[PDB]
């Protein structure tokens, strides 16, 4: 899994 | 922004 | 699955 | 925007 | 599946 | 706009 | 199925 | 518009 | 089926 | 069944 | 406006 | 199912 | 706007 | 199932 | 916005 | 499942 | 903003 | 699970 939050 | 990958 | 919120 | 595939 | 909200 | 394929 | 709300 | 292929 | 509203 | 209120 | 497909 | 309210 | 897939 | 409230 | 994916 | 409250 | 994935 | 409050 990737997450990314920007 | 908010991106998931999973 | 691939998720975005832009 | 929202995005998804599935 | 593949949803877009735009 | 809203758009899906299933 | 293919849908398009514009 | 709305458009549907089922 | 392909329906249209325009 | 296909259902439209305008 | 009021849309169903069933 | 299909249901949208604009 | 409300959208439903179901 | 999808749901959006926009 | 309020969305869901089930 | 995903849930977004924007 | 509230983001779940579950 | 991912969870954010932003």
């Amino acid at each position: 899994a990737a997450l990314a939050l920007l």
